[PDB]
Protein backbone atom coordinates (compact mmCIF):
# COMPACT_ATOMS: atom_id res chain seq x y z
CA UNK A 1 0.00 0.00 0.00
CA UNK A 2 2.63 2.07 -0.67
CA UNK A 3 2.11 2.51 -4.45
CA UNK A 4 -0.12 5.06 -4.67
CA UNK A 5 -3.03 4.15 -2.27
CA UNK A 6 -0.53 5.91 0.13
CA UNK A 7 1.91 7.64 -2.29
CA UNK A 8 -0.87 10.03 -2.53
CA UNK A 9 -0.51 10.95 0.82
CA UNK A 10 3.49 11.52 0.71
CA UNK A 11 3.29 12.92 -2.57
CA UNK A 12 5.05 16.57 -2.35
CA UNK A 13 2.57 18.28 -4.10
CA UNK A 14 -0.30 16.41 -6.23
CA UNK A 15 0.78 13.48 -8.25
CA UNK A 16 3.02 14.84 -11.09
CA UNK A 17 2.89 18.85 -10.49
CA UNK A 18 6.85 18.83 -10.21
CA UNK A 19 8.12 15.41 -9.05
CA UNK A 20 10.58 15.16 -11.87
CA UNK A 21 12.51 18.78 -10.62
CA UNK A 22 14.55 17.24 -8.59
CA UNK A 23 13.25 13.69 -6.87
CA UNK A 24 11.76 11.91 -9.90
CA UNK A 25 9.85 8.96 -8.81
CA UNK A 26 10.57 7.64 -5.35
CA UNK A 27 7.48 5.35 -5.27
CA UNK A 28 9.54 3.03 -7.17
Amino acid sequence: KYEITTIHNLFRKLTHRLFRRNFGYTLR
